[PDB]
């Protein structure tokens, strides 16, 4: 079991951040070309928000989200400063209520 970070966005909102999803798929490339493991994902209306533990964000949600994610605390206290319009926290996976913390709703 690991801690993953989260930021919740809408889908609307995050498609007005462009100059952001550039970030980061220059993140990914980066990644590769250093042979580090992603440890960051875009997840489009995840799974993890149906959790018993993660009520108060669904009940705060936007109907069709998007979440950036990462064991790496410190790139989500980035996204949170970037974005500003997000909601953040955390959970730990796989549990029986998030056995996919990657998973899609749709």
């Amino acid at each position: 079991m690991a801690t993953y970070y989260y930021a919740l966005a809408s889908q609307k909102f995050l498609l007005e951040e462009e100059p952001f999803e550039e970030v980061l798929k220059e993140r990914r490339r980066d990644y590769g070309e250093k042979n580090k493991e992603i440890d960051f994902w875009q997840v489009i209306q995840p799974a993890f928000l149906n959790a018993p533990e993660l009520a108060e964000a669904k009940a705060k949600a936007p109907e069709k989200n998007v979440a950036i994610v990462s064991t790496n605390k410190s790139f989500i206290v980035w996204v949170k400063l970037r974005l500003e319009y997000v909601l953040t926290g955390e959970f730990e996976a796989p549990s029986d209520a998030i056995p996919d913390p990657l998973a899609s709703l749709d």
